[PDB]
């Protein structure tokens, strides 16, 4: 059961609105909002979405098995060797939010501070000791962009698992000579460096010129969560605000995914007309380029909807009914439908991008989707006994050796039972980078932003206040 | 009593190592360490310095008070009013940590997401709602830096009180038009972005070529903290790792201060031999341009310290007894000490700066001194009824209007408590952003370095583990 | 009679290698070369060249007509109206090196120190007190690298067209307005520097990733001159020196473009063995991405020229025969050859760019070829009655109006027998910018590198020394 | 006899403005105003000035001897060796232009396109072969700033042979060893390139905050050309056009000087009543801050002229009379005096600065002085039968050795004549990159712009069209 098999079963249940049912349902903490910061409901005007991954979720493993082919198949044709064609995609290795060390190769799980927490060379997961010769301190500097590329996306689960694929093939090739910093053959030197490049670019190149679109899009079923409560929350949202749509994506993968999402014998609710995705929304805005867009922005553009082309000229007018816009800023936004930032909730699933962007550069509150959370909720809760222990471990640790091997075990054995790379939000007791990055930018967060349908419309969402230590 | 008072008074106490007197010392407040996460002092192999704030501790108001007299003195030399002299330092007005918009000539005390806590134009507090027309969102881009000032160090608070000053002079003098971003006499026009970079230039100027340095070595006593319990602490760190100062300073000005700081007739305590301040140190660096010494730095050179010249060359050799090093790199004391990073503790004031670069840039494990923080835990311990008080309020509103006026008024005078631009570390409830960048950057901190003396060799500092919402 | 009609009627021609021919034939001013600064053609080890415009010639008007038809297509394709399909290439109205101002959408024709010569607006010829409304001094910055584009290279003629047609289209059309800066649509407009960008955009994509390539070769005869002189060259030049391909182009279409330039019933001479284009050269290089070549250049590695793809790795090794190189920088050429720059002779069209980076950055020698200049010589020896005129003229007047109006008519008729926007190297007596920059960076210049089989082996290409006034 | 010795013995001649007389004395060498391009002075309507080596030309070897003491007193000073104190100014030594290589430690001479003419290590000149080792090609790449300072100024005379002097010093010194990128001792590497940043940063600092100025302005008379005919030819400017001055100096320096240069018991002629200096000026600007100056200056500011402060406020008014502005831009010029960029002669001696800024940023006319040029003339005129020789070696040569080291001897026994490092424009037949310069960006040139003074209102200076080889 992958976690969009999660997301899928609850989406097929319908909407029970009686409140007392919604009451018990939020409850349960998969149909939960939580809250880094108080978020008075009331006092939002307008909420905004992102597509993919948000309202378009993917589902898993087969979507990033199709991007692993793709990729596959482009790094093949560009020259790479057909072995690679034996690759096949594995969900259980990748966690996102892993970093790429092009120096050396290894994929590294670090915590808010770039502290080491795993590090996996291929498939050879490094022991403490072994990582002290390329890491004295067990330390990187994440910001050193050149050296460290941060896996942040669910589009990139593909290319985590590629990697490691690619250092594993390499190393074990006899064609290859393994070298601290890439692969000898003969007078050819490939880096990890330039390994990476590759990827990157074939990955890049799969979603904007090859077929990943083409082949989701022929079959939306296989690909795309549906949920028939999407048209009633977005109905519901439209009640006590506007609502907006900002995404990255064309019109013409827009329509045809959107179409889908509202594809029901039915509207917002079952024996209401069905209504076009479209007039769900007060404004709509495609090839977004976030996160420029939450700084200069580009050129506001107005596509011609029958074509699905750009009309000429930058579009200098008023927000008007059946317009879809291009491009444009979040002040764009902001003046089009007269909202001030704090009135604005952004529900989105890219924390390190819009969500961290939004938040800093313009003051929105943010809603932040992790699909994969609906798995990770699950582990968490049937493994608590193993977290509680591990505490238990840390505090008569502390308190004044055998006690640090038994630490070391209960770590990877409750790390293991979320995959290979461990949970999205710590290993053992130590959190990483992105758990930190979801409490410091994510006012709310769930599984999915359906789960604001759980709750009432003016609801106060509260989130205990933080002491410094001298005033606790 | 400033917080230099307290800092004295505490000084001028001999220190009782017995143990037990020292278990009971450090349960007191003022005396204590607070710790953000969790350290190991027996893993730390080098405990390091800044001098300015830190080692050496200015006293208050009359060092501020000195530094604006000159700063004064230096703006009227190259053309400003002769009013300015009239002005006179009033250490109620400035806390550090706030913003100068050079737009609209105000000074922000803001929160750790760039929200309004706090707007000053001159000497008029600007209600909520007048706010709102300067600041449509209650927000600034904290790091749009061509606008937006933070005066983040102690050297800052007396430009922090001229630039109020010199707006309320302005805005009240007759022979200038108050304008939304500067003031017009005639064909002249001053904006606020001009009058800050003059205040800043001044300052600046003071510091390097001004008399400031002088007048400061010239009356020691009445500049400058001294405590004899300094060389009884640093003698007890030098037996059990590595000592070394990094300074901004050059070495004839750091010669002078630190031989006043270890002027008594004895050592490390009473009876014993005096040393000189250069003994109780393994490393000596001067010049270290702090923060781009946690980069690429600069040339490594050492100080001839008979004429505190340089001498010609780049420095290529070795760790060597008496030699005083000027410029390198954070890369310097690592390769010369033999330490990586966590073996590291670097002590210094300098939050925004020192602190932050060298946790981010490189791993060293810190410590936070506060020098304002003696008297902040004073009005903290004697005002905690008001702020209980406001707990209760924020808590009983949440729950379900007269309440907010009441939450306004003792949000009011506690802040009021502590000086016009209120607490360094909160307005009300709401954290201000230097307290949010100490608890993220300093792993411990304190109104002194020297409460360190108050635990034994290998104490284990501890902090409670962060949970997400979904873990708690 | 285009220019490449006269190049392929010299190309048509046998080789007489007579010594008294030889000397006789390059007597003819379209035989010769000519010379700007003095050359030993004893002291060059190493002959370099470009493909496009050089080895390859394209024919004219027929290359640029079906780019031109392509690049409309393609903005057609992405939202432009429709009439743009009426369009036709018009050969009489580009002359290259004029300069696109993309605030006022003007075409301007400039000299070397940015004064304006002439300038059109769509087809509309702006006399000279008009220019000075939009431009005040009659002169531009023409470095103001984002206002102005420099419309450099033959392949920038359909475009230098495009440009002119499409603001004449926008001018006429009554849907638009226009104004200063751009057109206007009620709520939409479209700025000159948009349209520009738009323009840009369409070409490069006609040459990367649209037809242009698959159009031109599979039709090589209509395209591209060919000439059985220049296996006799390229062999000779290898007798006394190595000889060495540099191209920004791909290997797979430089191998289809060389196959078809090499392909006659024989090699260097008739009756000899064919040979394959590769054995003519010591070193070939391709994806060269000049002029970022002459600096730091791109990684070197090597094509596999069986599938025509990269092989893995960057290239280490020496060179070696039958090795096909891509990327590296110019640094490889003189490592892999052994030569210094002033032993190196480059031939290429591209002055703006190969010419001039090469001289400027390695000190290279230079053969400019100039496409062109076969039929500006036509004219200029034509029509030198009418410069002997305007020369007296002006020499008549500087000795002290009816003589204004003559110079500007004589200017006028003159410059119409090049073509609309008149002489490649001049407006009447003023030389434009692209003269300069010939005379300033090709130490020589010809119509085709192939009059260099006119001079014998060790030749002394000699220029006049220039003086300073006072010198004279 | 110094170039500043004949510059004042025609400085101290009166004037005699009978036309014949006028047309008599430019006649001679010394007198004429020499032509690169033509110049109608009927067009020209408003004259500008530099101050530093154009109004003020300082005498020579005095003003160069005493910068270059004062630049060693402030190394020594910081902790260079006390035998710098024995190094005396050697005018013969230095020529402007030079390229100082802080990779090598060399000073070249070279042509305008990186060629290298000469190369000296210290004061010991390499022959052609050594400066292979060093610089296989014979070559620069001079735009490669990061190695190579190129000594444009005459400000730069006294560094020039500092440089070299250094150089020797460290050489010869036995504490030192010499190294290819610089000197060893011990422990402590100093390379070239730190040497030539100090002797830079002392040469800025005497300028801008050492006794410079204070020992200028104490001996007008030693440092100082002073002629009578300055107000004479300022004054009949003004009868037909507009007089600026911008000027890099500051208020109180420039108000010394002008007043000097104006200290007659008499105004433009004998006998006239005397004027102060600001009278013959149309628009005075000081800290002018070029070559920035030719783009976006800085903020527009105006002088307190009693106090010699600015005035507090950036200045947005008119041009009025008595005003003296600081600072502004190029456009602050054309704004004020209603002047478009070719109705301006701008009048200074800094060649890659000013002169070729105001050309080509904003196509200004210029008059290059060349303080130097008396003194080369009268080299020139004296060894021209030494050139000619020259001349006809070379051209004998061609026509096809003994020839090469007589070629060789001729060219050191001219280049002599001028100095060790030879003429400013020229090693034998080889032009200088600097004359070069002179010739593309100075419309007018002479060692003195007094020159116009022999020349009519109107006049119409003329240069020869500039023919392409194929036209000639």
């Amino acid at each position: 059961t992958s976690w969009s098999d999660r997301l899928q079963n609850a989406a097929d249940m319908p909407a029970n609105m009686d409140k007392h049912a919604l009451k018990k349902y939020r409850r349960e903490a998969y149909h939960r909002v939580f809250v880094n910061r108080s978020l008075a409901m009331e006092k939002i005007k307008c909420f905004g979405f992102d597509m993919d991954y948000t309202l378009a979720v993917y589902k898993s493993p087969e979507y990033e098995s199709l991007g692993f082919e793709l990729t596959v198949e482009r790094l093949v044709s560009i020259g790479y060797p057909q072995e690679l064609l034996s690759f096949a995609y594995d969900s259980t290795f990748p966690t996102r939010g892993l970093v790429f060390d092009t120096l050396y190769g290894n994929l590294l799980k670090v915590d808010a501070y770039g502290n080491l927490l795993v590090c996996a060379h291929g498939f050879n997961f490094i022991r403490g000791p072994e990582t002290r010769e390329q890491y004295p301190n067990k330390f990187i500097q994440r910001d050193d962009t050149e050296r460290f590329y941060i896996l942040n996306t669910l589009f990139n689960l593909p290319e985590t698992y590629l990697l490691a694929c690619l250092v594993d093939f390499f190393t074990n090739c006899p064609r290859y000579t393994s070298c601290e910093t890439g692969f000898k053959d003969g007078d050819l030197f490939m880096s990890y460096r330039s390994m990476f490049q590759d990827v990157r670019d074939a990955v890049d190149w799969v979603h904007y010129k090859g077929s990943l679109k083409e082949k989701t899009v022929e079959n939306l079923e296989k690909y795309v969560v549906k949920d028939g409560k999407l048209p009633l929350l977005l109905s519901r949202m439209k009640e006590v605000g506007k609502v907006f749509l900002a995404t990255n994506s064309d019109y013409k993968y827009t329509d045809k995914i959107m179409t889908y999402l509202f594809d029901f014998p039915h509207g917002p609710k079952p024996g209401s007309s069905h209504r076009p995705w479209q007039s769900y929304f007060d404004l709509i805005l495609v090839d977004a380029r976030k996160p420029l867009f939450f700084g200069e922005g580009t050129v506001l553009r107005q596509v011609d909807t029958k074509t699905g082309k750009l009309k000429i000229g930058t579009y200098t007018g008023p927000l008007q009914h059946g317009i879809v816009y291009s491009g444009g800023s979040s002040d764009t936004i902001c003046d089009l439908l007269g909202a001030k930032g704090k009135d604005i909730l952004y529900i989105g699933d890219h924390i390190f991008g819009d969500i961290l962007k939004s938040k800093k550069r313009q003051g929105w509150r943010t809603f932040l989707v992790i699909p994969e959370f609906a798995q990770e909720l699950h582990v968490w809760t049937d493994k608590s006994s193993l977290f509680e222990e591990l505490q238990s471990l840390d505090i008569f640790l502390a308190e004044l050796s055998s006690i640090q091997r038994r630490i070391k075990k209960v770590t990877h054995d409750m790390d293991m039972c979320y995959g290979m790379m461990g949970s999205l939000f710590r290993s053992g007791s130590r959190q990483t980078l992105f758990a930190s990055q979801v409490m410091r930018y994510a006012d709310l967060y769930a599984a999915s932003f359906i789960n604001l349908l759980y709750y009432p419309f003016s609801y106060l969402f509260r989130a205990a206040h933080v002491l410094m230590p001298h005033e606790s």
